[PDB]
């Protein structure tokens, strides 16, 4: 523990459900062109796994690999908002996507992320018919409502 | 179905199981690897994690960000080949392979030479709040098995 945050509501969408949550800061290897523990303000997290009838080779619960990911950030409050990008990380808790990030103030928050498939990032579809899998969904945005007051 | 053959004994190091299955030459997106007409096997490396496991994966679940090359080795001949594999899915799940052209029928002996998930640009969370421990050294695996063309 390791006490981490809804960002919130899960969505389920092209045979995936995928979730935020945040938490502390976290430090990481190899580092790192984003924000050191101390600059930023939480670890933004896309928990994102298939669902069952997953048409792409993903078995229920399992983790989807090799996705690309960007966020934009909203303050709904003040207007402020900011985009950056996510990276595949691995945590005592298991695989996830996300950065640490440096947040805008209190507020009530809008998180969209921008998705693209695991295509973009080098992981290759068998296409046959005897052992290929359906094409990849194409680029999408998922969002998710949340409030911040920090952390504690 | 999907009809596949083993390559060897699986074996278990660094808190993974470790095997190699190998089938019909595969398509691929994008379609510009081989081409299954060029190819004898789909060669693979089957690479999961079991009970146990210091680097955050549960017992059973794909190692991700591998990055993998192999020697391949016609021990008949002594004929060999070297290559890398890539990040795959298939109807069955994920797993890292090539489409191969072999040496041959005979006696076969093929090496994994396997980089940690740092390499591909998977990031380990190092604090210990959240942390797990460092990555194994790059290793080396290999198996025995038995070609005859498919089969």
């Amino acid at each position: 523990g390791f006490k981490e945050y809804p960002a919130g509501e899960p969505v389920t969408m092209n045979e995936m459900e995928l979730a935020a949550v945040y938490l502390q800061p976290i430090d990481m290897e190899p580092r790192g062109m984003g924000l050191p523990a101390a600059k930023a303000d939480v670890h933004l997290e896309a928990d994102i796994h298939a669902v069952e009838g997953n048409k792409n080779g993903f078995g229920a619960g399992e983790w989807i690999p090799y996705l690309t990911i960007s966020y934009t950030l909203v303050n709904n409050d003040t207007g402020e908002k900011q985009e950056g990008t996510f990276m595949p990380m691995v945590a005592s808790d298991g695989p996830h996507y996300g950065a640490n990030i440096k947040m805008m103030g209190v507020g009530n928050y809008k998180v969209t992320y921008h998705i693209e498939p695991p295509s973009k990032a080098g992981m290759h579809r068998h296409t046959d018919s005897e052992t290929g899998v359906g094409r990849w969904w194409k680029p999408f945005d998922v969002s998710y409502e949340f409030k911040y007051v920090g952390l504690n």
